[PDB]
């Protein structure tokens, strides 16, 4: 269905010639096009699957982009600019400015090797600045993950290394933009039950205690530790295991969240229902240690990052640091020297 309409050489809306695939999600596909009606400018086109759910998410995304782009026409807060949208054989296609690689693709293709601290600081700052602007405008992203943070530019170099039989990519400039408003929710709109991709889901989302701007802050915390290590500290699929991993890495869950939740399946009285002395239990234990033991250095700038990471992963969303305050954290002082 989608396969039949996203081929190299295909022409969309009598101007956009597909030259390459940039990526794939559950929503569908992102393709690189030459725009023959804008002097041959390369753009990005999100082709949405002709399914009810993804169609309605795409109409929702278009509405959010019109708002964010109108409010911030210079993209000072780094949300991707939408150029226009059309229908091609029943599929909604959204045209955007072409950006470079996802942070996900860059880490994955370098063999899950982390970003440098200097790069992470700049990227964290821009991610917080961009998501804080959604926060100012009565939005929650809900689906922040490395796949949805793209480098503005192809500002990197690439060489084949025959020792390890892949390309290695070296970042020059780490500037990013935030993409995918398919899930973004206004404060007064109906809130989805489940939101976020398992690895980046806040404990208030897992426990169905209600969610808000603070669930984004949790996701950014998870992104930052993945950028620093090259992998997530929550490598799991299952909800309970995910909660076991939070206990190991971050310390016990607040009793009030455990007792308030209707998600009682996960618990037994006051505590996670988790045989730690079992095979799957000892496995989680091996994979997990207190957060600050992931630090690769005791240098103070590593202490700075992990203090912010720890405040972003506060269990209680009423307590969790805001992006307004995260922007002011000591980790960022290095960017504001003068
Ligand atoms: C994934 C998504 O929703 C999205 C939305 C708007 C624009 C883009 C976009 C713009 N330029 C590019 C260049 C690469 C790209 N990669 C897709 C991400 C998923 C790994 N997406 N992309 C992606």
């Amino acid at each position: 269905s989608m396969h039949l309409i996203c081929q190299s050489g295909d022409v969309l809306s009598a101007r956009y010639e597909i030259v390459d695939t940039l990526g794939e999600g559950a929503f569908g596909k992102v393709v690189e096009c030459i725009d023959h009606k804008a002097g041959g400018r390369h753009v990005a086109v999100k082709i949405v699957k002709n399914v009810d759910r993804y169609c309605e998410a795409a109409r929702s995304e278009i509405q959010v982009l019109e708002h964010l782009n109108t409010t911030d026409p210079n993209s000072t807060f780094r949300c991707v600019q939408m150029l226009e949208w059309f229908e091609h054989h029943g599929h909604i296609c959204i045209v955007f400015e072409l950006l470079g690689l996802s942070t996900y693709d860059f880490i994955k293709e370098n063999g899950f090797l982390p970003f440098r601290l200097d790069h992470i600081r700049k990227m964290a700052y821009q991610i917080c600045k961009s998501v804080n602007f959604l926060h100012s405008n009565k939005l929650t992203h809900t689906d922040l993950k490395p796949e949805n943070i793209l480098f503005v530019q192809s500002d990197y170099t690439e060489a084949y290394n025959p020792k390890i039989k892949r390309d290695e990519r070296t970042l020059i400039n780490p500037d990013i933009k935030v993409v995918d408003f398919g899930s973004a929710t206004y404060d007064d709109e109906h809130h989805s039950t489940l939101v976020s991709t398992r690895h980046y889901r806040a404990p208030e989302v897992i426990l169905a205690l209600g969610w808000s701007q603070p669930c984004d802050v949790w996701s950014i915390g998870c992104i930052l530790i993945e950028y620093y290590l090259g992998f997530t500290v929550f490598p799991t699929h299952d909800s309970k295991e995910h909660l076991a991993m939070m206990e190991r890495i971050l310390g016990p869950l607040p009793k009030h969240m455990i007792q308030k939740t209707r998600k009682r399946k996960y618990f037994h009285h006051d505590r996670l229902d988790w045989d730690e002395h079992s095979s799957a239990g000892r496995y989680v234990s091996r994979a997990c240690k207190p957060l600050k033991e992931f630090m690769l250095s005791q240098d103070v700038e590593h202490e700075r990052l992990f203090d912010l990471i720890q405040k972003m992963l506060e269990y209680d969303p009423a307590k969790r640091i805001t992006l307004r305050e995260a922007l002011k954290h000591p980790f960022f002082d290095l960017l504001k020297k003068s």
